[PDB]
């Protein structure tokens, strides 16, 4: 498939968190505002991860789900502390596109197939953050915290087996960094699954979508590279494109 730009939209009460360069918007850190310029300039689909305090999470994503629905066009991804099936249908029947989850899902395996026998596959992303360990890619669960003692290669192979429609894979090793994406772990996962594999963390210049690309995953996701303007879309896409990259060019 035509390989995803895909940007990611931190927030937390019902904002963006992150700066952005973009001074041609009225309110950065709305993030209606921000996903539909992010729509409007080439980027392929949206994830919004929330870390939203407990109390509160669970209206204040169904209220950033219903705004965003009702003004952009791509499909998006809701995340962030997703713990159960009520919690994820509730997002979905609200306007999401799919959500992520990820604790939620190393824990109880079986939510994956339930969320996805009701909405389809499609609607199902599964996060997973690995780091090196002992020797080993390890899952970790709790925002990065958690090592599970599950092996990535068992993982992936089992995240598929359940039903998830997408695998959102964050180097942990790489995240929050510029050096490039972890192209080893990707190439490594790619054999084991079927599934569309996004690439996560490690985003610092144009030639690390190539190479993360060229690793094999189907999308690659960044965050401030793209609010700060330090990665262009348009410019990207033109750059993969020369290279001989297949990507979506309906801007």
């Amino acid at each position: 498939l035509a390989k995803r730009i895909i940007a990611c939209l931190d927030v937390k009460d019902g904002r963006v968190v992150k700066p952005t360069n973009f001074e041609n918007l009225r309110d950065s850190g709305d993030p209606v505002e921000l996903g539909k310029f992010y729509s409007e300039i080439g980027i392929d689909e949206l994830v919004f991860l929330d870390i939203t305090a407990s109390v509160e999470k669970r209206k204040t994503m169904l209220e950033l789900v219903e705004k965003v629905a009702e003004q952009i066009d791509i499909p998006f991804t809701v995340g962030g502390g997703i713990h159960d099936f009520e919690t994820a249908s509730e997002l979905i029947l609200r306007g999401a596109d799919k959500v992520s989850i990820n604790t939620a899902a190393v824990e109880n395996p079986s939510l994956i197939t339930q969320i996805a026998q009701t909405f389809g596959s499609q609607a199902v992303v599964v996060a997973i953050d690995a780091k090196r360990v002992d020797g080993e890619f390890m899952v970790f669960t709790y925002s990065g915290k958690k090592n599970t003692g599950i092996l990535l290669r068992d993982w992936v192979v089992e995240v598929e087996k359940r039903g998830a429609g997408e695998i959102l894979l964050t180097s942990i090793d790489r995240d929050g960094t510029k050096s490039g994406y972890d192209t080893e772990m990707i190439r490594f996962v790619r054999p084991l699954t079927t599934l569309p594999i996004i690439a996560s963390g490690g985003a610092g210049k144009m030639e690390h979508f190539l190479e993360a690309f060229l690793a094999g995953a189907d999308a690659a996701l960044a965050a401030s590279v793209f609010h700060f303007r330090e990665i262009d879309v348009r410019e990207l896409k033109e750059y993969l494109k020369k290279h001989g990259v297949n990507v979506r060019l309906e801007l």
